[PDB]
């Protein structure tokens, strides 16, 4: 039983990302944090399955959505090994 990585999104990195795509997420994160209490500030950690929620919000395919966060540097590509349940088939 190995601990699967959580998706840690850097909120400050996200603040440096243009509002076109960052805005909705900056709002999402702020709302989650404020209602939880917040002791994260810089980094928000969500679930792999919880990431699919964001795909709906921006109306993006999960695959492309995952690559977005990685591309912006808000998430690491190291997380991809958790998204993939099994390599190949």
């Amino acid at each position: 039983m190995e601990p699967p990585p959580k998706l840690v999104l850097d909120l400050e990195r996200l603040a440096t990302v243009p509002a076109e795509k960052a805005g909705p997420l900056q709002r999402y994160a702020a709302t989650i944090q404020s209602q939880r209490g917040d002791y994260n500030g810089k980094v928000l950690s969500i679930r792999q399955d919880d990431l699919r929620t964001l795909a709906v919000i921006y109306d993006q395919s999960p695959s492309v959505l995952t690559e977005q966060l990685i591309s912006w540097g808000v998430l690491d590509a190291d997380a991809r090994r958790a998204v993939a349940s099994h390599d190949e088939l």
